[PDB]
């Protein structure tokens, strides 16, 4: 008895019910979500959620995408920042506090993110940050301390994979990986109003990658995880979603470390890119879908909720309520890595939210990054690429 098979029995004597598409493939995320809606569906008088899995968060898009076209849309969905710009230029939206939402409490970090003209158009529901993960033993094997500076970190690695003989520093060659670099070395996407890929910070955080292939202390993930790689070759680090947490501690056979990001200085750690989604109600969805939706929206919110989902998962507790929770002060107090992932929430740095950046991070940055780390294509020439590709699709 699955949760997803308890949910098709709650729906199937349901009188009304919301879906709710995803993109949870499986593992923590998709089991925690589930939990959840099983709670809300226990609580409720023949009024359900049902959330359908709809692949990827790619995948979810472009369902959503061919959702509107066959103007069959569900209740609600996992969105980006991105995606909710696009959905808005279809006026598909609900705008979140016309159901009576309560938004207080919710961290500005990512209440800010969903707010479009004034407008609130989401509810921050999993939202991850990054973390750097590490090897405990293979540090202290070293006499190497936890790097608090990109600096330190490079030296570290270098150390490290010079003492191990193989790159300890493992990283997927993508727009996630790269941003963290491109942010804490002074870049932004956004100048004077236009989106630049190719920018000097640009250059030189894809040059650190590739500098680290060749130098022999940066590993380039292309099949898995980095949490599926391990076991593989000497590990130190990796910068990657806290939603991956729960996922590392299951698979490292080594003292997993969780610390905040290197960053420029000791006078502060690094940015961390958030990642992971927000929940949006669709226009098109029955009164009474909305009004489920609503009540799904407020027990989301609900510390319990929150503090239940972040310590199954490791994303970041949206709410400040959320911290003063029990069951959260349980779990944090027995685990200091959930006050570490809430402390690198603070120092969050947001990818742009234009309707084109989903088809950009992917198919024409992420791309040009896979250029340069596989296929050793020059850092500056592959994102000129980039750059031109770009503009070329806003334009259209
Ligand atoms: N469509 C679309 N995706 C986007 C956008 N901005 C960023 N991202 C993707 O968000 C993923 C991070 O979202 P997050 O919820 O933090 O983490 C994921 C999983 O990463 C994580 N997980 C699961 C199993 C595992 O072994 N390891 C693990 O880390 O669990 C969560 C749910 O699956 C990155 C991954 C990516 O697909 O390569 C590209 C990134 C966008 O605009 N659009
Ligand atoms: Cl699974």
């Amino acid at each position: 008895m699955k949760p997803e098979d308890v949910i098709k029995e709650q729906c199937a004597r349901a009188k009304v019910v919301a879906e709710l598409w995803h993109g949870f493939t499986g593992g923590a995320p998709k089991a925690a979500l589930e939990n959840l809606v099983v709670e809300f569906n226990k609580a409720q008088q023949g009024r359900c959620v049902r959330p359908v899995p709809q692949g990827g968060y790619r995948d979810l898009s472009t369902k959503i995408k061919a959702a509107f076209a066959a103007g069959k849309v569900p209740t609600m969905a996992q969105a980006f920042e991105n995606n909710i710009a696009l959905y808005l230029e279809a006026k598909a939206l609900l705008p979140i506090e016309s159901l009576g939402v309560k938004l207080q409490g919710v961290n500005l970090t990512f209440l800010n993110a969903v707010r479009f003209g004034g407008v609130v158009y989401g509810v921050p529901f999993n939202k991850s940050i990054q973390v750097l993960y590490y090897n405990k033993d293979l540090l202290k094997k070293h006499g190497v301390p936890v790097p608090a500076t990109l600096e330190e970190f490079v030296a570290a690695a270098k150390k490290l994979s010079r003492a191990e003989g193989g790159p300890v520093y493992w990283f997927q060659p993508d727009a996630s990986t790269f941003a963290y670099f491109f942010f804490n070395l002074g870049g932004s996407y956004l100048k004077d109003g236009k989106l630049v890929l190719n920018s000097k910070e640009a250059v030189e955080a894809l040059t650190l990658l590739q500098n680290g292939v060749k130098e022999g202390w940066a590993k380039p993930i292309t099949s898995g995880a980095i949490n599926q790689n391990l076991g593989s070759g000497p590990y130190a680090f990796s910068v990657d979603t806290s939603a991956g947490y729960t996922a590392y501690l299951r698979a490292a056979k080594f003292d997993l470390g969780v610390a905040t990001l290197p960053g420029r200085t000791k006078g502060q750690p690094g940015y961390g890119l958030v990642q992971g989604t927000n929940l949006v109600v669709f226009r098109q969805a029955s009164k009474e879908e909305q009004a489920v939706a609503k009540d799904f929206l407020e027990f989301v919110l609900s510390p319990r909720a929150q503090a239940v989902f972040a310590t199954a998962t490791g994303y970041v507790p949206v709410t400040e309520g959320a911290l003063k929770d029990p069951v959260y002060q349980a779990y944090a107090a027995e685990n200091p890595d959930y006050a570490t992932i809430v402390r690198q929430s603070r120092y969050a740095k947001f990818e742009p939210a234009l309707a084109e950046w989903e088809q950009i991070r992917f198919d024409i940055l992420g791309q040009a990054i896979k250029e340069a780390i596989l296929n050793k294509a020059d850092p500056k020439a592959a994102l000129d690429r980039a750059q031109k590709l770009a503009e070329d699709l806003l334009s259209s």
